[PDB]
């Protein structure tokens, strides 16, 4: 019937990828990628971002359907295409170890930087580490990390937001003061703290709630959220600043936010403005 | 119809399902299950059987590309087909805490028992327990599980084959004398055990490594496997029974094992007709 109705995924039994509506208003063939060039890089090559991606793709919704959903392809290759234009390699992990799993019905095709870096990173994408190995051997107080990146999409909301390695990532980059980089649904995955306070008074920009109460009417998820990743969040100690999306991202202290799919571009100059300032000396 | 390319996956970028000839040749719209009857079925309500299925879908093959794989839906479904009315219950875990991943595309869609029997399990498939939890507060001495069962597809070759969870979980129904239950790519599982000579001297049948060679030729794969389980699991003492395969089980003392997507309802049979004869004493 209608272009609203959620897609089927030939994948998965009762999956749906977002309507045909949903797509043509949420995603585009381009993105916004700008001002991502660096004329004094960091160009020292021991400096590297962990990212920290989903590796599950269906998502149970409050209907039993599932949203055919994973990490958003801009808010993910756009911070990390401005931070590699800074000079900045990349590790890519999972909880499981099994491979990062993309809304490919995101992905802007005809952009030729965002595809070209995705091509650059795909064997690590598609084989990625397992985040037990990371954190048993390259953290510590000596680790080559000088942050860590949890890309947003819908997929953070699986196994990040209660993961005792999550955890122990987040404890690890706020005592060795590093920095903490993530955007819409991706903070979702710092309530792996549990009841630790260590994120009480911090301020970060995030999707609100509210709209993702709304874009299942468009048919953009195939039902609604079991739960509020945002209630949950300030029930931790986070304030979250927007009420709405305008490609917003904060920073407070090291933790750098983007707000929606609409913030990859600014918070990848963000990013690469703080770590090309934290390595400069 | 007769087309041996491989079928593009939409969900997933270089991924693929078999090609339409091998699905015309390797998979059916109804099963074989056949005298699933047991007129004493065990009405006890205590042992169960616990499922350790795939959480992955996408296996990467020796030349880059994706195979959309998962765990075989006839080979899964009809052993507990059997089993169900034999009057056991069942647990289904993976690794991550994932849903389990079939290959729907092997799904008989017009076999109204088999279908009849997912609906039971579905919620169990799609929101399955997490091995880690399983291990820590449902094995033991004084465990429910009467049994394991590992379902075959090529998704048992993730994860499975080297995770110490599924070596507890071997270890275990060895030490406590409990039913090992597999078939096909299933048995790559046992290799959890790593160099634990436990399996010394072990009989059982599996999907032959020289027909994996093979099957890629007609489209059954988008390539080749990167290992073969059958040598390997030869490597740590098992005895390979079968060259070929007929659907064909075997049982070596409390390890019983089906040889290929063809083995389900024999499998059904052996494993309803051991558990009985077990619990009936
Ligand atoms: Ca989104
Ligand atoms: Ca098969």
């Amino acid at each position: 019937m209608n272009d609203k109705h959620p897609t089927p995924d030939p994948a998965e039994d009762n999956a749906f990828f977002p309507s045909a509506y949903s797509l043509s208003q949420f995603t585009a063939s381009k993105s916004d990628l700008s001002g991502a060039h660096y004329p004094t890089p960091y160009q020292g090559g021991r400096w590297k971002i962990l990212v920290v991606g989903a590796d599950e793709r269906y998502l149970m919704m409050d209907n039993g359907t599932f949203f055919s959903t994973g990490n958003h392809p801009v808010e993910t290759l756009l911070p990390m295409y401005h931070l590699d234009k800074a000079g900045f390699s990349f590790d890519i992990a999972t909880l499981s170890g099994n491979p990062v799993k993309f809304e490919w019905w995101a992905m802007p095709r005809e952009d030729q930087e965002v595809n070209g870096l995705y091509s650059k990173y795909q064997s690590s994408f598609r084989q990625p580490l397992k985040l037990s190995d990371v954190i048993e051997t390259a953290l510590g107080e000596d680790s080559d990390y000088i942050g860590v990146f949890i890309p947003g999409g819908h997929g953070a909301l699986m196994g990040l937001p209660d993961s005792q390695e999550v955890k122990a990532v987040l404890q690890w980059a706020m005592k060795q003061n590093k920095f903490i980089i993530s955007l819409c649904h991706g903070p979702a995955a710092f309530l792996a703290v549990g009841d630790d306070p260590l994120f009480a008074g911090y301020k970060i920009v995030a999707f609100p709630d509210e709209m993702d109460a709304q874009t299942p009417s468009i048919g953009y998820m195939p039902g609604h959220l079991t739960w509020k990743f945002g209630e949950q969040l300030q029930a931790i100690g986070f304030e979250l600043l927007n009420t709405g999306i305008s490609g917003q991202v904060f920073q407070d202290r090291k933790m750098l936010t983007g707000d929606s799919p609409l913030a990859g571009n600014a918070l990848g100059q963000l990013a690469a403005k703080a770590l090309l300032a934290e390595v400069e000396q």
